[PDB]
């Protein structure tokens, strides 16, 4: 089965993702890889990492591959293995400007959901479901000002100011599915939340 980890802006949700993962001896379905290889593929294609309708084109018409592994994911395009050069420093780059477009992130997802479980992902992407009928959801939460605390002390104020924002952004998003197990990881350290997880599959 999946195991889905859900929660807001600096929730530690990925943080949790892939020690669960770890500890069950299954994939961590990270999104970065699969935007850095559409990067990548943009660039070595001569494609502007700009234009959408072109690197699509490109991705979809080169059939790309997540291959999730315990031991770390690949990415193969029209069977080549890409991952050793998907953090160079010109993929690092462009990556956030082809993340930025929305039609790649809808192939990114399509990507994701060809996985075959069992894994460890978010659920969501933004305002998207993209595993909504994983057989474990979880979600993280807490309050913005203990996010904003462990995140930075001084500097708490600007933390908590962009998180505020986020979460002003995302108000739809910040609240679990309808099956989901909530936990307030208020009080409680990385380890202890990867415990309680752990416990409740
Ligand atoms: N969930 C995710 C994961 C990565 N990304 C994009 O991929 C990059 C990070 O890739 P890595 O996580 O492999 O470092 C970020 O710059 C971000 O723009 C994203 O936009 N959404």
């Amino acid at each position: 089965g999946i195991v889905t980890i859900d929660g807001p802006s600096a929730s530690g949700k990925s943080s949790v993702a892939r020690r669960v993962a770890a500890a069950l001896g299954v994939p961590y379905l990270s999104s970065g890889l699969l935007y850095r290889a559409a990067a990548f593929l943009a660039l070595r294609a001569g494609v502007d990492p700009g234009d959408e309708e072109g690197l699509l084109a490109l991705l979809e018409g080169l059939g790309v591959r997540l291959l999730a592994q315990a031991e770390g994911n690949r990415v193969l395009a029209d069977g080549e293995d890409l991952t050793s050069f998907l953090h160079t420093p010109e993929v690092d780059r462009v990556v956030s400007a082809v993340a930025r477009l929305p039609g790649v992130r809808a192939w990114v997802n399509r990507r994701l959901k060809e996985v075959p479980p069992p894994f460890v992902a978010e659920g969501r992407d933004m305002g998207t479901a993209v595993f909504p009928e994983a057989a474990h959801k979880f979600y993280l939460t807490a309050s913005p000002e203990v996010r904003a605390w462990r995140r930075a002390p001084q500097a708490y104020e600007e933390v908590l100011r962009d998180l505020l924002r986020r979460d002003e952004r995302d108000k739809a998003q910040s609240a679990p599915a309808p099956d989901a197990l909530v936990l307030d990881t208020g009080g409680m350290t990385l380890d202890e939340v990867v415990a309680w997880v752990l416990a409740h599959i």
